[PDB]
């Protein structure tokens, strides 16, 4: 199958989650035609040259996937988006764009991290428009170390709004799709709507924290899988 | 893997949910090690004299299983409790009482429907408590057929309160268990709690419609897993 994840959200604080994920990448992921890591799989990212110890524990982990057979993808979530070309690199990982369509067994399927159709939250909308000028990303990415992680702080300190169901049927008739994956919203799920005059499914992963979930895409079958950190 | 579904409701009035139990018998169930059905197999039971064609269509396909060498279980829901030796037998089906521990390559796992564990509605316990007094179930049984219909349509006629989480605690410490799995409450979820001072975790079927649910056990895996109506 190839499988999907999104929102590990992964930090020093929670090493119950980043072991989970761990687990995941040593086991499941080996068996996988591809993983497709749909964004936050970070709980904040300030420049790829944060010699946060984590970042090179993840990326030589993820990078052990690619390099036994399983290609890796990543699109950005609102924590991580400045996740760049060097851990992608350092990681094994291939950059997507924010909506990417997907031939999967011949089937199409629109994928993205879900922030963008959640519409109907006009602060994070605002902030985010700011944050993805790539002037404005490299302004902030010249600043010293210290000082970014000073912003961090105050902007970290500084509930998540669901999608807009009608952002949802315009990106899938933008795309032509009958399928969506998606995270961001902390809410998995399965969903049955219309788009294009025809039955379309919207499938949503959760957040980890107590469990981990993952979709898996094969010819046959769509699934979405919750799963306890139990070992 | 031991298959764990609950919560299809089936009815005449919804044959595509039909149609995806059928899938799911022809194809998932003929893998497993065990199938276990934990209640609500269908909207209502009356008796196992009642000639509707659904009721003779499912045990054919259910005992289709147990014959190809996948044992068949069932706990009874709120809304099936009547279901009898009868159509067991005609299913293949082996009956089960309303609370049991499985062992579970290893592993204790208790099930039940889960609406023993809705403590919090009086009136369910109370509809609950008079209608599982055999001497009441063997006077109904005995009503004519058509007159168990009349009073059924009032009945059902005439929300589902989420679970109690004591009441969770509660049984799990009285089966000395740390795995539960149960449906009836239509939340689909996956639950890490503390029974017996050690971690614990409960795991929740969801109802069918637009989509199945399936809890999957192996020696090494629990899963929850969502799958839509998308043949
Ligand atoms: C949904 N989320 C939001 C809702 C409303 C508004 C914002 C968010 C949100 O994602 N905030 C958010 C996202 C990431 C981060 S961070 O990784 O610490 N970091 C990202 C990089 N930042 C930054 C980028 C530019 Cl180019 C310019 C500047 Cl000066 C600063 C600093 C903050 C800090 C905060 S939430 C509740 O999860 O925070
Ligand atoms: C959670 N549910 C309830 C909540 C509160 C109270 C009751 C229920 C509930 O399960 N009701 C319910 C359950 C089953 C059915 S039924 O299958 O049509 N049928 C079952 C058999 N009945 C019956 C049994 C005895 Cl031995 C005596 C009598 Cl004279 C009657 C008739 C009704 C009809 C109604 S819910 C909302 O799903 O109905
Ligand atoms: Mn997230
Ligand atoms: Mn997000
Ligand atoms: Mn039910
Ligand atoms: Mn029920």
């Amino acid at each position: 199958a190839t499988l999907f994840i999104a929102d590990l959200h992964l930090c020093a604080e929670e090493p119950a989650i980043t072991a989970g994920f761990l687990r995941f990448l040593a086991g499941e992921a080996r068996k996988a035609d591809a993983l497709y890591i749909l964004g936050d799989l970070f709980e904040a990212w300030i420049g790829d040259d944060d010699p946060n110890p984590l970042h090179h524990q993840m990326a030589a982990a993820i990078k052990a996937v690619s390099d036994s057979g399983v290609p890796c993808y990543f699109i950005h979530g609102n924590r991580d988006f400045l996740l760049g070309k060097r851990f992608a690199r350092e990681s094994g990982m291939t950059l997507l764009p924010e909506e990417k369509v997907l031939e999967l067994y011949g089937r199409r399927v629109l994928i993205m991290h879900g922030d963008t159709l959640c519409t109907d939250d006009a602060g994070y909308q605002a902030f985010r428009a700011k944050v993805h000028k790539p002037w404005l990303q490299t302004l902030f990415l010249a600043l010293p170390l210290f000082v970014r992680k000073r912003i961090a702080a105050r902007m970290r300190a500084n509930a998540i709004m669901d999608v807009n169901q009608n952002a949802v049927v315009s990106a899938m008739e933008k795309h032509q799709v009958q399928w969506l994956i998606h995270g961001h919203t902390h809410r998995p799920a399965v969903h049955e709507l219309i788009a294009n005059q025809q039955t379309a499914f919207r499938v949503v992963l959760g957040a980890w924290h107590t469990e981990g979930s993952m979709v898996k895409v094969t010819a046959d079958d769509v699934e979405l899988i919750h799963f306890p950190f139990h070992h």
